[PDB]
DNA sequence: GAATCACAAGTGATTAG
DNA sequence: CTAATCACTTGTGATTCG
DNA sequence: GAATG
DNA sequence: ATTCG
């Protein structure tokens, strides 16, 4: 529901990690944002699971 | 190589924003950690 | 005309993919590649129209 | 077959217009020329990728 | 089918702490 | 000095035109 | 691919 | 069958 109604934010990550994701989303599907979303969700599900 | 701007869900960002404000840290550090951990998990041979 | 926008055009997915990879690996973006690609084509084939 | 989906891309609007205008005079379309320009670009710069 | 559009995703530029 | 956010740029599925 | 003797 | 996108 918060996923639904809310929108975007931006954050600056290590360019070397971002470059990896760029190559990857290029070769295989997807895009930078949806990896970030997933990387972040999994972190929260790992370290902060009461928040999801 | 420094940083690159990326977009993320505002609802997840917010969760990190609230938590790093309450307890230690900032958002960028967490996002970098998550990303790094994501990559080690799913794209281990990269980096 | 520093100012100067884009028109959009639909290109072979297989070629687009090749460029998508390359511009990620190395520098650049898709438009950038198209802008150069097209100017070279015009210079090569109809340079008197520039 | 030899069939291939497409992917939308941005391009310098002046260069597009040169092609639009020139293809108008005869039969052609802008897409045909873009596909050709992109390819000649890839053959020139990335010959082993296609 | 080619050509176009509207918004989504990308990111250098810029401001807040 | 950086993290954080802005606002201009690119990207492209969806849509139009016919 | 919808219509212009 | 061809024009217009």
């Amino acid at each position: 529901a918060k996923k639904d109604i809310m929108g975007d934010k931006t954050v600056r990550v290590r360019a070397d990690l971002h470059h990896i994701i760029k190559i990857e989303t290029a070769k295989n599907g997807g895009n930078v944002k949806e990896v970030m979303d997933q990387a972040l969700e999994e972190y929260i599900r790992k370290y902060l699971p009461d928040k999801l």
